[PDB]
């Protein structure tokens, strides 16, 4: 049903909220939730671990079956799997891990996958343990994505920094 509420307009197609993406997916019933995935679709922590836990491991069993046919995803790549109870679809996107020397230029490739979907609930890609500056990730999102993206940012202090950087 895509019932987004309380998102702050950044651009005509990019919105942002200080919120837990799991709690957003339950209220909003989005067509697409984006997972910040790794190449093995092993949902061990961060957003991936939170989304998988909210599906009581249904997402991990589906992900394993995909990886059995595909082998690992490419950095910058994605797959569309079931959203289970969270969404119609989950778009698993792999952003570069700059800690492992993956090139930050691949973050544009990662966000380009969003353009296959009219409306997405998403986190910022390559943040947290993938080591990219989240404000940089937001700039790449805004420059790359032309479909309607609703960004959820968990941490209030990071959210305020993102909105300050973008609107001040
Ligand atoms: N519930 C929950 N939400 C998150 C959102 C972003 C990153 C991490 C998390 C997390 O670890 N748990």
């Amino acid at each position: 049903v895509n019932s987004f509420s309380g998102y702050l307009k950044l651009t005509d197609n990019v919105y942002i909220k200080n919120a837990d993406i799991v709690e957003e997916a339950k209220k909003v019933k989005p067509t697409v939730v984006v997972n910040a995935a790794n190449v093995y679709l092993k949902h061990g922590g961060g957003v991936a671990g939170a989304l998988n836990k909210a599906t009581n491991n249904a997402m991990q069993v589906e992900s394993d079956d995909y990886i059995a046919t595909n082998g690992p995803l490419k950095v910058g790549g994605s797959c569309v799997l079931s959203g289970h109870n969270l969404a119609k679809h989950c778009l698993h996107v792999v952003g570069p891990n700059v800690n492992k020397g993956e090139d930050i230029q691949l973050l544009k490739s990662a966000y380009e996958n969003f353009n296959q979907h009219e409306v997405l609930l998403a986190p910022l890609l390559s943040a947290g343990i993938f080591g990219a500056d989240p404000i940089h990730s937001l700039r790449v999102c805004v420059d790359t994505v032309r479909t309607n993206v609703y960004l959820a940012v968990f941490d209030k202090n990071l959210y305020d920094k993102l909105v300050s950087s973008f609107l001040e």
